[PDB]
């Protein structure tokens, strides 16, 4: 079995093994790179997203989340408080602002120390999940908006024609903005690019091992786990990783830097922070492999987890079982 300590692996896909996505993805699951739940892969030096990012400052954050928590320092909840409509220039000089910068720090390890010491005191403002897309039109390898759209693949995989789209997101960050635990939508994959700005850092849970995360949470969340059976689905709950090692979670670290992508994988758990003003673009997609996992992921259905149109179909054929109920979570 390859990578059997789960471990992230990291890949330098030469410009001519950045042609064939799938390919490359098949390829890096021969290698085990899976098993961690998450795989970093740095382009080759031929390749660009775009020209410049010289020309981003008046995309608009139509509503920026002001990531309010409570709990405690390794084990919060947090909830978005929605802001006024602001530029991404706008945004860009609020997180430069001395309320919101990035403190003085050593080293990645240092700057990881002080999040976790931290981060509950503020409440970083966040301007994630706004359809679009930073490639140029002319990358055709690895360009997140010309992506095999997850209905294709279902249809070439089981024959069965659905609706729905599927198109990439970006995120806007500044320091100590958070990404919850969670695992994506009918436990996809993602994969993520940081076009621009300070780095993000990630945590990650290995597949086989997401049950015992889920145990850890229902335990440090009880209320939570009380009135929703699958609510890690909501994209609320934080645990640090020394409250994950004193309760013998299996994970590991990374910091993701400008210009290189990140692939999480069915089922694996993931969570984070950015270091700074940064500018990262993400979507979903499937592999023939996926199928199993979509089958057999966990739903939300009382009603927090609000998801896009094209889930439902997803639900309807892969867990006709659940998806009167499901369906009911949604209206
Ligand atoms: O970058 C973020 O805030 C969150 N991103 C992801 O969870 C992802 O790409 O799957
Ligand atoms: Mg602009
Ligand atoms: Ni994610
Ligand atoms: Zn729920």
């Amino acid at each position: 079995a390859q990578n059997p300590n789960c471990n992230i692996m990291i890949f330098h896909p030469t410009k001519e093994e950045f042609n064939d996505f799938d390919k490359y993805i098949a390829y890096m699951e021969s290698q085990g790179a899976h098993r961690a739940g998450l795989a970093k892969i740095i382009p080759p030096k031929e390749w660009k997203a775009r020209e410049t990012y010289d020309n981003i400052s008046e995309i608009l954050i139509a509503t920026p989340l002001q990531q309010v928590a409570s709990g405690r320092a390794g084990v919060f909840t947090q909830y978005h408080k929605k802001k006024k409509a602001m530029t991404v220039g706008e945004y860009r000089h609020l997180a430069n602002s001395k309320k919101y910068q990035t403190p003085p720090h050593q080293n990645f390890e240092d700057l990881e120390r002080k999040y976790w010491k931290n981060r509950i005191y503020n409440s970083p403002i966040y301007g994630a999940d706004i359809s679009g897309s930073l490639f140029d039109e002319n990358t055709k390898q690895w360009n997140l908006g010309h992506l095999g759209t997850i209905q294709d693949l279902l249809e070439k995989e089981c024959g069965v024609v659905i609706e729905g789209v599927n198109t990439p997101y970006l995120y806007f960050g500044m320091w100590k903005t958070t990404f919850a635990w969670h695992t994506e939508d009918m436990d996809l994959y993602s994969i993520n690019y940081l076009h621009l700005g300070e780095p993000k850092t990630w945590y990650v849970v290995p597949p086989e091992h997401g049950q015992r995360l889920e145990r850890l949470a229902r335990e440090l969340f009880p209320g939570s786990s009380r009135g929703c059976g699958a609510f890690l689905r909501h994209k609320v709950a934080l645990i640090s990783p020394t409250v994950l090692k004193e309760n013998g979670i299996p994970f590991n670290r990374i910091t993701q830097e400008a210009g290189e992508f990140m692939v999480t994988f069915p089922y694996g758990y993931h969570a984070g922070f950015n270091h700074g003003f940064n500018c990262a673009e993400a979507i979903n997609f499937a592999t023939p492999r996926w199928i199993d996992y979509g089958k057999m992921a966990s739903q939300c259905s009382c009603g927090e987890a609000r998801v896009t149109f094209s889930m439902d179909a997803f639900v309807r054929i892969l867990q006709p079982e659940r998806y009167d109920l499901w369906k009911r979570g949604q209206d």
